């Protein structure tokens, strides 16, 4: 049975909620809310305009099928998606709900100086859910403090996984900011390397002001690519543009993070090499003895298949709106 839907507006957007869904507050748009059935606080995401362009309406069916096939103790999961709508052909607007948590990284960390305890079992966190979502063949892309989300005693689940594609910039590795031909899953490596970086020093490692500024930052510290990085480059203008770069060699680590543990240190210099092929894998960093008082072979799931055929089809606003109609009147909520 259709729950009875109220409408309000908040700060000059329309949101039509179940009753269920008490207290909006402002936190796609977001707004914190109380839950009448079970007592607890929830964030209710309103899509924004999700079918008026190609790219909205496949973003919101990927995100249905992303939320209903992932579950995982460090990646978010979906409480509830509703729309006021009550038939296809009026289907314009979708609802996504989740837990709220206590905090984002960003407000927690605003030039803190962490204890290397609280950053291991942070990072530790971050890897364990990328373990999982890399093993889907899933590819976060832009991994940053404001969607890794925290509780009160610092458990961690990772926000808008998988959603993102190069259409901050801080936490972005150096092949996108150059556009080369392909990058691999260690594109979140870079960004978790980039996040322990700055929760070890409470200084962001890379705060370029715009992207020419980015690229000197980060090439300043890895170096420009070497002779055998080079040999990799299909295209000849690709090949020439990297040339013309100023020339910069790799800095050593234990200098920059000077006091940091050298285990910290070591697990850094795996995950901010320039070149994606010998960067460290999710799986190869937590078996990293940084992380000893945390790792647990059989405490760090793998996912299961995920069906993702839908990535490579070009179809009409009207047929991914069908397809995400047909994912949210076939959602289960969890127990
Ligand atoms: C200020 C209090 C601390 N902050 C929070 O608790 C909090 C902030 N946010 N912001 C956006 N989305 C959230 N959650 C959320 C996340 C997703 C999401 O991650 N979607 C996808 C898409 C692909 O993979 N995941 C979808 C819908 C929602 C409400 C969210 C939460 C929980």
């Amino acid at each position: 049975e259709r729950p009875t839907f109220y409408r309000q507006e908040l700060n000059k957007t329309i949101w039509e909620v179940p009753e269920r869904y008490q207290n909006l507050s402002p936190v796609g748009s977001v707004c914190a809310a109380f839950d009448t059935k079970t007592g607890l606080r929830v964030a209710v995401k309103k899509l924004s305009r999700p079918f008026q362009s190609i790219i909205h309406a496949k973003r919101t069916y990927r995100e249905l099928r992303l939320l209903k096939h992932m579950k995982h103790e460090n990646v978010i999961g979906l409480l509830d998606v509703f729309t006021p709508a009550r038939s296809l052909e009026e289907f314009n607007d979708v609802y996504l709900v989740t837990h709220l948590m206590g905090a984002d990284l960003n407000n927690i960390v605003k030039c803190q100086k962490l204890t290397d305890d609280h950053v291991q079992f942070l990072i530790y966190q971050i890897l364990r859910g990328l373990k999982y979502i890399h093993s889907a063949d899933i590819i976060h892309r832009d991994l940053k403090p404001s969607n890794l989300a925290v509780n009160e005693d610092c458990e961690l689940k990772i926000l808008d996984f998988g959603l993102a594609r190069h259409t901050t910039r801080w936490y972005r590795a150096p092949e996108i900011m150059l556009n080369w031909m392909h990058y691999n899953q260690t594109v979140d490596i870079w960004s978790v390397g980039c996040i322990m970086a700055e929760l070890l020093t409470g200084r962001t490692l890379f705060p370029g002001t715009d992207h020419i500024d980015q690229l000197k930052l980060i090439l300043r510290l890895v170096g420009t690519p070497g002779a055998e990085l080079l040999k990799k480059i299909s295209s000849e203008s690709a090949r020439n543009y990297i040339q013309s770069l100023t020339q910069m060699p790799k800095m050593n680590f234990a200098n920059v993070f000077i006091g940091a543990n050298p285990l910290a240190v070591d697990l850094l210099e795996k995950m901010l090499v320039l070149d994606s092929d010998k960067r460290i894998t999710a799986a190869q960093a937590l078996a990293h003895a940084y992380f000893a008082q945390y790792h647990d072979p059989d405490d760090e799931p793998v996912a299961d298949p995920y069906d993702q055929s839908f990535e490579s089809r070009d179809l009409l606003i009207d047929e991914w709106k069908s397809l995400t109609y047909d994912e949210v009147i076939s959602f289960v909520p969890p127990p």
